[PDB]
């Protein structure tokens, strides 16, 4: 193998012959520099944005990947030019991390049960690390989970407080946006590239009619996401 040690790390946690795996994954996978500046944000993202709520860990960062899908960033040429492109959390059990790395992120299933939603079949995001985190499944005996940050062509949001089984936006709108009751500190945003990156410490949103404890993002078509980085988490239950 011609690759970084952290990433054939990767490639067997994933699959369970390595150079053929990586060719599976059609995605072209470097290490970040634990010094740069993009590992040094995304650090400082995982810090600030683990919410009060999730009290069962904390989170270290033991690698941080910038992926780059196949075929991808010509898929998102469209929506690349889309205003309010941000840059959110997406965890997935490890299983799955074969077919989204080679498939990318997709909706979920026609076969797959539509009342469990709250908005409707789409990606789901998150601007609060913990969130997704918690999507990842690990446990005290499997303490290490895969995480994504996607490039999110969000546009104009769907704002909404309350349970809405959607199957249509509305004329204007590309998103859905939950509104939670904390979220990343707006002020102290981050634009990396041409993205938005909501790392701010959480604090209260201001909204008092919602449902929802942290805000999350859907879309509903699978060319609005652009996957960039994925982190290896080590999950430190207290
Ligand atoms: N993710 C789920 O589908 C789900 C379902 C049931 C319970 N829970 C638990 C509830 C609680 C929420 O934590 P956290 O994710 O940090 O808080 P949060 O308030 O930021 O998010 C709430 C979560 O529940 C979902 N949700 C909220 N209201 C509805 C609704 N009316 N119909 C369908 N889905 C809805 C919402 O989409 C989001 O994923 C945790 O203990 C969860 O594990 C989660
Ligand atoms: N997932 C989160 O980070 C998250 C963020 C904010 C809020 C939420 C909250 O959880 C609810 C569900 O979210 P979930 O992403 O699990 O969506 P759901 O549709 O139920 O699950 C499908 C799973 O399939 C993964 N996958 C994606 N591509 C592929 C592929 N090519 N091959 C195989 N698997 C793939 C995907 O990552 C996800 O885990 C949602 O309604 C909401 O309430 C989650």
């Amino acid at each position: 193998s011609k690759l970084p040690k952290p990433v054939q790390d990767l490639i067997k946690m994933i699959f369970g012959p390595i150079d053929v795996n990586y060719e599976k994954l059609k995605t072209d996978i470097k290490v970040v520099d634990r010094d740069s500046e993009e590992a040094e944000i995304i650090r400082k993202y995982v810090k600030n944005t683990h919410a009060t709520t999730h009290n069962a860990y904390d989170l270290e960062v033991i690698d941080i990947f910038k992926i780059e899908r196949e075929g991808e960033c010509q898929r998102y040429k469209p929506f690349k030019q889309l205003h309010n492109r941000r840059l959110l959390w997406h965890g997935s059990r490890t299983t799955n991390f074969a077919g989204i790395l080679s498939q990318g992120l997709r909706i979920a299933p026609p076969e797959a049960p539509v009342t469990g939603y709250m908005f409707g079949k789409g990606i789901y995001f998150a601007d609060m690390v913990s969130k997704s985190a918690n999507y990842c499944h690990t446990s005290q005996g499997d303490p290490i989970g895969l995480i994504l940050l996607g490039e999110v062509a969000l546009g104009n949001m769907y704002e909404l407080k309350h349970a809405s089984h959607i199957s249509k936006l509305p004329k204007g709108k590309h998103s859905v946006k939950g509104l939670g009751k904390t979220t990343p500190d707006p002020s102290a945003n981050i634009s990396l590239d041409g993205v938005d990156v909501p790392l701010g410490t959480g604090i209260s949103s201001g909204v008092n009619d919602t449902s929802l404890l942290y805000n999350e993002y859907i879309v509903y078509d699978i060319a609005q996401v652009n996957l960039k980085y994925l982190l290896k988490l080590k999950f430190n239950f207290k």
